[PDB]
């Protein structure tokens, strides 16, 4: 591992452990590093060996086939006390969160472009029997040169059923009024919620609400200049009845979501 791996500058550490950027020596990939303590592990899954491992190597490996919007895991290592995963890494990168604090509330187009491509991602979560359950702008990385984005962090994930979910441990200001209010939501409603709160976040350069109250009443207050069409998906997104929120295909078949730039369109304007 440490001779395999050459370790650079810490890149953040959290409620996901911590994160290293570092270069596959082998043949100088630039990569992530990311350990994780055992005790701090909350959820754990199997392997189809029967092997023990953290639920996110799990997913991870059953959406890291292929080419995605998700990050892709390139090796684990167990050690006495902790996971380390090996993970590709896009450079420039910048995440979401970071990028969204520079610029402020982003132009339409860009978000857009940038909204577009995490429906994609996440329908490939699902399509791969996989829920993340914490999208977010912390969870989300900009490939700076290809205008690409990536999901990171399924470790607040899990197995995506159709049956009803009564543990989270994702971002509560993501969360749905349903899993505040009797702590049970279902999959693809819960998502969608939490893209509505993403898409309110990208156009008005904040989360629109901080408290459970807040969450509960569902009541949208837009602080930016944002279009009807724009205004309109949020609120669907954002529906207090779960049942109430459009499909994946009924938000990409949406008026806003319409004409969207291509990746590398979107950096040669928005990127330079
Ligand atoms: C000053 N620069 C800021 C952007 N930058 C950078 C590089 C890598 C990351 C990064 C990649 C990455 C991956 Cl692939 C996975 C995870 C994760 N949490 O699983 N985190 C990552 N970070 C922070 C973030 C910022 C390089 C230094």
């Amino acid at each position: 591992l440490e001779s395999q791996y050459q370790v650079g500058p810490l890149l953040g550490s959290g409620g996901f452990g911590s994160v290293y950027s570092g270069i596959r020596v082998s043949d100088n990939l630039p990569v992530a590093i990311k350990h994780v303590e055992k005790d701090r592990i909350s959820d754990w899954g199997e392997l189809p060996n029967g092997t023990r491992v953290p639920m996110e190597v799990v997913l991870l490996k059953k959406v890291s086939s292929g080419f995605s919007g998700v990050i892709r895991l390139l090796d684990w290592f167990e050690r006495p006390d902790s996971f380390v995963l090996i993970l590709e890494r896009p450079e420039p990168v910048q995440d979401l969160f970071d990028f969204i604090t520079e610029r402020g509330a982003l132009q339409e187009e860009l978000a857009r472009s940038f909204f577009w491509q995490v429906l994609e991602a996440v329908r490939h979560c699902h399509n791969c029997g996989v829920l993340h359950r914490d999208i977010k702008d912390e969870n989300i990385l900009i490939d700076l040169n290809r205008g690409e984005l990536k999901l990171i962090d399924f470790g607040s994930g899990a197995l995506l059923k159709d049956t009803v979910y009564t543990d989270f441990d994702g971002t509560r200001v993501y969360s749905p009024p349903e899993w505040i209010r009797y702590h049970r939501y279902h999959g693809r409603s819960a998502a969608v919620w939490s893209l509505g709160i993403l898409l309110y976040d990208m156009v008005c350069g904040d989360i629109p609400f901080e408290h459970d109250e807040e969450i509960i009443r569902g009541q949208v207050f837009f602080r930016q200049r944002v279009s009807s069409e724009c205004q309109h998906l949020i609120r669907w997104c954002l529906a207090l009845r779960p049942s109430d929120r459009p499909t994946f295909e009924e938000i990409q078949n949406h008026p806003w979501m319409q004409d969207v730039l291509l990746p590398q369109e979107t950096a040669e304007i928005h990127l330079h």
